[PDB]
């Protein structure tokens, strides 16, 4: 059923995660970046130093123009094109064709990656985030409407250059995950907004008001690499690891992601840095589930050397790459809830590893949504 999905994904570190699509009649074969971040499907359709190949609408029988413009602002690198509509399929995903919003992107800022192997993107997320406005139609939801594919995807990120994983269209694959599910609620359809209701490093309470942790907003980015926190929070967290790792002093240029730290190979030192306990809000009354997350996931490889992956945000907590990687996530969007469990590629040492546990009894959760 979903065998064909497994491994439909590739990429490098830090640079997005993408499956293989087609566009237009006769197929046009691109490597599309895979974002739950935005909701604009978009691919380049111009000559750019970075593009081995791009989307010519001239070669399409079935393109149509909607004639409008179109710019979307991301975090890193921002693009604008001309809006219209093709038939879209993925060779490696569920035997269907569809006719979906298409942006042809003319130009670009910082967007494409020189060697990336990518040359569009699909946002994932719902219509109220979609450029210029929640009228343009997001892909997964043309998808659901025109064909039977249940509303529903899951993501299964891997990683460690080259990194790998799923995307299961339609449905959860059991073989790429252990243990049981636990669900948190998308809050609002717009990003996939969830609610972190505490925070512990190595067993210990950050000791925040709540509100903090999702100051303005708490997403789900598959498109973001880093664990991105409000400053408050960022501040408090890496005083935190600061002091755990404080056996060994680091540039303070590292715990900003500027410069990288480097040891022996073999001898890096995994025990003094501390592992994250995310707690989200649950499905019944006062009950929360937590991940926790290692130090070989936001201390990102770049002797054998690596970058702080936990950086500050001025939009609200953003769970990255980092987060998602070693668990299988599930957007169930037909029951409005994420769900996490421990991954079948999962990230673990000889101590210590990667969990998703519960439940948990998490009084006056409510109270964390800003
Ligand atoms: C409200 C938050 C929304 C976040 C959301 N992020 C998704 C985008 C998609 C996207 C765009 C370009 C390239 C990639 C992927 C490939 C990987 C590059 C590394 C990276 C990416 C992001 C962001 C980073 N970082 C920060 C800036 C460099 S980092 C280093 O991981 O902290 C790195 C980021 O914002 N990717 C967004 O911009 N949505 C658009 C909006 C109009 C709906």
């Amino acid at each position: 059923s979903f065998v064909e999905m497994v491994d439909n994904l590739r990429g490098k570190s830090g640079q997005g995660y993408y499956v293989e699509m087609t566009v237009g009649s006769p197929p046009q074969t691109l490597n599309i970046l895979v974002d739950t971040g935005s909701s604009n499907f978009a691919v380049g359709a111009a000559p750019h130093p970075f593009l081995h190949r791009y989307y010519q609408r001239q070669l399409s029988s079935t393109y149509r123009d909607l004639r409008k413009g179109v710019y979307v602002p991301y975090t890193q690198g921002k693009w604008e094109g001309e809006l219209g509509t093709d038939l879209v399929s993925i060779p490696h995903g569920p035997n269907v064709t569809v006719r979906a919003n298409i942006a042809a992107i003319t130009e670009s800022d910082k967007f494409f990656i020189n060697g990336s192997n990518w040359e569009g993107i699909l946002g994932l997320a719902y219509a109220e985030i979609a450029r210029p406005d929640d009228s343009l139609e997001p892909f997964f939801d043309s998808l659901v409407k025109q064909t039977h594919v249940p509303n529903l995807f899951s993501l299964q990120l891997c990683g460690a250059a080259s990194v790998g994983g799923s995307m299961i269209i339609g449905g959860i694959d059991h073989s790429l995950y252990t243990g049981s599910l636990w669900y948190t609620p998308i809050r609002r359809e717009w990003y996939y907004e969830v609610i972190i209701v505490r925070v512990e490093i190595n067993g210990q309470d950050l000791k925040m008001d709540c509100k903090e942790y999702n100051y303005d907003k708490s997403i789900v980015d598959s498109g973001t690499t880093n664990l991105r926190l409000p400053k408050k929070v960022f501040e408090a967290a890496v005083k935190s690891i600061k002091a755990a790792s404080s056996t060994e002093k680091f540039p303070d240029g590292f715990w900003l992601g500027e410069q990288l730290v480097c040891w022996q190979a073999g001898t890096t030192p995994w025990n003094i840095f501390p592992v994250i306990s995310l707690y989200l809000m649950g499905e019944v009354t006062n009950q929360s589930f937590r991940i926790t997350i290692l130090p070989q996931q936001y201390l990102r490889p770049v002797d054998d050397c690596y970058k702080f992956a936990i950086s500050q945000s001025s939009t609200g907590t953003v769970m990255g790459a980092v987060i998602m990687e070693g668990f299988y996530v599930v957007f169930d969007r037909a029951r409005k809830r994420i769900g996490f469990a421990v991954s079948a590629c999962h990230v673990h040492d000889e101590f210590r590893t990667a969990a998703v546990e519960g439940p948990f009894v998490t009084l006056d959760m409510e109270d964390c949504g800003y």
